[PDB]
C-alpha cells in the first residue's frame, strides 16, 4: 500500500454507496482524498484495517472492545459528537435508579424486582448485568445468563427475553397479551422511558437506565428528589451526582485505526475537512451526517454533528472506562477468574526495582497481593483505570491527576510527628499532618540564597511531584508570571521532562547511560534520594526534596558509597526570606507543607483493599510481626520503593475520601493554575473522558 488517501471500510452496499459519494465530493472541493472498501460486517472491517487493507471505520462500544483485542489492536482516534454545538454530548452514563426511601445498596439487589430497557442493550442489560456478575451464581457461557439473572431478581421486566424459558424476566412487563415483554414500543416498559416508568409505577425496585432519562422525563426538579442512584462503592446519592455515581460511562461511537502507523493524522485531517464542507447544514450537495430514505446511520450516525479528536494516551480500555470495560469482561469470564480477581489486590509497581520488592511482598502475602508494572507513574494509573491493576501509593501531585481521572484515595502514608519521635501504637488513627518541602544546598557557596537561585542548576525528584516540582515551580511562577519553566534554571535534572530539554541535561540515566531522565528508579537521579544525589555529586546547585531526605542520606544513614561520608553540617536550607539555615531547622525554613502520599484505587476496590492492607501491615509494617525477620513493607534501605521509607503506618482518612478533600482547596487551587502552563498526556486524556 502506502498511498496518500484515507481508505474507509463500509459494512454494507448502502454504506459503500455513500462512501463513493464522499470520495466524489472531496475530490470536487479539493479536500483530502478518501477511498472505499466494502465488507459484510464490522468485524470484517476490523480485520481489514488490522491487515492494512483499510485505514478507518466507525464502531460502537461493543466493537471498540473487540477491535482493541489481539490480533487487531485498533484504537479510537476520533469520537462522534451528538446533541448541539454548545450542547455537545460525547457520552452518557449507565446508572441504577431506585426510589427515595430505601436503604438497599448495589450489593444488596438479590431478591428485588428490576426494570431493564431491553435484552442485550448497553445501559439496560450489558452494563448492569456485567457489574452484578460476581453476585449472580452463574456457571458460565455454557449456561445462559438469563437463567441466573432470573434466579437473582424475584421478578423483572426485560423486553425481548424468552418468556418461554425465563418467564420471571417478563413478569413486570406491561404489554398486553402477546405484546407482553415485546422488544418494541408495543410494550410500555421498553427502552429508557419504559424501564423508568416501570420504576415510577412501583412495578420494580430499580431501573437500569441512563442519566439523562430522569431529567428528561421529569418535568419538575422536585419530582426527581424522590429518586436516587446506586453507586459502585455501595452508597446512594442524588440523581445529579451521576458523574460520580454510575455503573458505566458509555462513550460515543468512535473512528478506530491501528495503533502502529494508523495514519491518524490523515484520518483526522479528512474528518475535520469533511465536517467543515459537508458537515451539518454545510452543503446541499452532500451530507456526511445523514442517510437516504429507508437507510439509517451510514458510516456515521445521522445524529452526529461533528467529531472530537481522541487524545493519544487513550486506548480502547481507557475509552470505554473501567465500568463498561470490566462489565463486558465479566460476561465472558468464568466464575473462577471473577472471584479470584475480585479478592486479589493487584499492586502497580513503577520500574524494575519496585517490581522486585512487590514480587517479594506477593510471595509472602498468602495469595492476596499480586503485581503489575509500568515504566511511569502515569502508566500505572492508566492500568488501574483499566482494571488491570488496583492500587499504588502516590505523591499528592499524582493524587490530583488520579482524582481527575475518577480515582479515590484509600489510606495515607503516616510519617512521624517530628523527625524526632517515639513509636505510636495508634498510628493507624493518627491524623496525617503532611511534611515539609525544602530547598537544600551545599554549604560552600555562601552567596547562594532563595533570591539568587534562578538561573542556577537544579535537582528535582520528578515532574509533577509536590516538593520536587509543584511547590518550587509554583513559587517561581508567582514571582515571574512566566510559564517558561525550562528557563527558570540553566540546567536541571527533572525526570519526566523532555530528554532534549535543559530540564533533562543533568540527569545521568543508569550505569550504562540508558534511561536518562526517565521518571523511575532506573534514573539514578530520580526521586528524593536521586535528587539529593544530584546535589551531593555536585551536578546541581539546589535540590528540591523534603527535610527528612537529607537526614536519611547523611551521617552514614545511607550505605551507598556516594553517601557514606556525607555530613549533615555540609548542607543548608534556603528559606524564603533569603536566609540560610541548618537542615535541622526545616520547621522554620521550608518552602511549603505537602500532603502525605496516599494509596489510591477504584471505588469498587476500596473496601477490599483496605482490608488486605491493614492485614498486610499488621504483618509486615513497622510494628510488624514478620518485620524485620521476614519482610518489611516500609523498608528498602533509602530507596523509597512502593512506599516512603519513613512511613510509620498506613492511616485512615477521617472522611477525606475525595482528592479535593484530601489535598485541600489551597493545594488544588495551586496545581490547577500550574496546569494552565502545561499538562500531561493522562491529565488531558481524563479531562477529555469527563468533558
Ligand atoms: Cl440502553
Ligand atoms: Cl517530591
Amino acid at each position: 500500500g502506502r498511498r496518500r488517501s484515507v481508505q474507509w471500510c463500509a459494512v454494507s452496499q448502502p454504506e459503500a454507496t455513500k462512501c463513493f459519494q464522499w470520495q466524489r465530493n472531496m475530490r470536487k472541493v479539493r479536500g483530502p482524498p478518501v477511498s472505499c472498501i466494502k465488507r459484510d460486517s464490522p468485524i470484517q472491517c476490523i480485520q481489514a484495517i488490522a491487515e492494512n487493507r483499510a485505514d478507518a471505520v466507525t464502531l460502537d462500544g461493543g466493537f471498540i472492545y473487540e477491535a482493541g483485542l489481539a490480533p487487531y489492536k485498533l484504537r479510537p482516534v476520533a469520537a462522534e459528537v451528538y446533541g448541539t454545538e454548545r450542547q455537545p454530548r460525547t457520552h452518557y452514563y449507565a446508572v441504577a435508579v431506585v426510589k427515595k426511601g430505601g436503604s438497599f445498596q448495589l450489593n444488596e439487589l438479590q431478591g428485588l424486582k428490576s426494570c431493564h430497557t431491553g435484552l442485550r442493550r448497553t445501559a439496560g442489560w450489558n452494563v448492569p448485568i456485567g457489574t452484578l456478575r460476581p453476585f449472580l451464581n452463574w456457571t458460565g457461557p455454557p449456561e445462559p445468563i438469563e437463567a441466573a439473572v432470573a434466579r437473582f431478581f424475584s421478578a423483572s421486566c426485560v423486553p425481548g427475553a424468552d418468556k418461554g424459558q425465563f418467564p420471571n424476566l417478563c413478569r413486570l412487563c406491561a404489554g398486553t397479551g402477546e405484546n407482553k415483554c415485546a422488544f418494541s414500543s408495543q410494550e410500555p416498559y421498553f427502552s429508557y422511558s419504559g424501564a423508568f416508568k416501570c420504576l415510577r409505577d412501583g412495578a420494580g425496585d430499580v431501573a437500569f437506565i441512563r442519566e439523562s432519562t430522569v431529567f428528561e422525563d421529569l418535568s419538575d426538579e422536585a419530582e426527581r428528589d424522590e429518586y436516587e442512584l446506586l453507586c459502585p462503592d455501595n452508597t446512594r446519592k442524588p440523581v445529579d451526582k451521576f458523574k460520580d455515581c454510575h455503573l458505566a460511562r458509555v462513550p460515543s461511537h468512535a473512528v478506530v485505526a491501528r495503533s502502529v502507523n494508523g495514519k491518524e493524522d490523515a484520518i483526522w485531517n479528512l474528518l475535520r475537512q469533511a465536517q467543515e464542507k459537508f458537515g451539518k447544514d454545510k452543503s446541499p450537495k452532500f451530507q456526511l451526517f445523514g442517510s437516504p430514505s429507508g437507510q439509517k446511520d451510514l458510516l456515521f450516525k445521522d445524529s452526529a454533528i461533528g467529531f472530537s479528536r481522541v487524545p493519544p494516551r487513550i486506548d480502547s480500555g481507557l475509552y470505554l472506562g473501567s465500568g463498561y470495560f470490566t462489565a463486558i469482561q465479566n460476561l465472558r469470564k468464568s466464575e473462577e477468574e471473577v472471584a479470584a480477581r475480585r479478592a486479589r489486590v493487584v499492586w502497580c509497581a513503577v520500574g524494575e526495582q519496585e517490581l522486585r520488592k512487590c514480587n517479594q511482598w506477593s510471595g509472602l502475602s498468602e495469595g492476596s497481593v499480586t503485581c503489575s508494572s509500568a515504566s511511569t507513574t502515569e502508566d500505572c494509573i492508566a492500568l488501574v483505570l483499566k482494571g488491570e491493576a488496583d492500587a499504588m501509593s502516590l505523591d499528592g501531585g499524582y493524587v490530583y491527576t488520579a482524582g481527575k481521572c475518577g480515582l479515590v484515595p484509600v489510606l495515607a502514608e503516616n510519617y512521624k510527628s517530628q523527625q524526632s519521635s517515639d513509636p505510636d501504637p495508634n498510628c493507624v488513627d493518627r491524623p496525617v499532618e503532611g511534611y515539609l518541602a525544602v530547598a537544600v544546598v551545599r554549604r560552600s557557596d555562601t552567596s547562594l540564597t532563595w533570591n539568587s537561585v534562578k538561573g542556577k542548576k537544579s535537582c528535582h525528584t520528578a515532574v509533577d511531584r509536590t516538593a520536587g516540582w509543584n511547590i518550587p515551580m509554583g513559587l517561581l511562577f508567582n514571582q515571574t508570571g512566566s510559564c517558561k519553566f525550562d528557563e527558570y534554571f540553566s540546567q536541571s535534572c527533572a525526570p519526566g521532562s523532555d530528554p532534549r530539554s535543559n530540564l533533562c541535561a543533568l540527569c545521568i540515566g543508569d550505569e550504562q547511560g540508558e534511561n536518562k531522565c526517565v521518571p523511575n528508579s532506573n534514573e539514578r537521579y530520580y526521586g528524593y534520594t536521586g535528587a539529593f544525589r544530584c546535589l551531593a555529586e555536585n551536578a546541581g546547585d539546589v535540590a528540591f526534596v523534603k527535610d527528612v531526605t537529607v537526614l536519611q542520606n547523611t551521617d552514614g544513614n545511607n550505605n551507598e558509597a556516594w553517601a557514606k561520608d556525607l555530613k549533615l553540617a555540609d548542607f543548608a536550607l534556603l528559606c524564603l526570606d533569603g536566609k540560610r539555615k541548618p537542615v535541622t531547622e526545616a520547621r522554620s525554613c521550608h518552602l511549603a507543607m505537602a500532603p502525605n502520599h496516599a494509596v489510591v484505587s477504584r471505588m469498587d476496590k476500596v473496601e477490599r483493599l483496605k482490608q488486605v492492607l491493614l492485614h498486610q501491615q499488621a504483618k509486615f509494617g513497622r510494628n510488624g510481626s514478620d518485620c524485620p525477620d521476614k519482610f518489611c513493607l516500609f523498608q528498602s534501605e533509602t530507596k523509597n520503593l512502593l512506599f516512603n521509607d519513613n512511613t510509620e503506618c498506613l492511616a485512615r482518612l477521617h472522611g477525606k475520601t475525595t482528592y479535593e478533600k484530601y489535598l485541600g482547596p489551597q493545594y488544588v487551587a495551586g496545581i490547577t493554575n500550574l496546569k494552565k502552563c502545561s499538562t500531561s498526556p493522562l491529565l488531558e486524556a481524563c479531562e477529555f473522558l469527563r468533558k
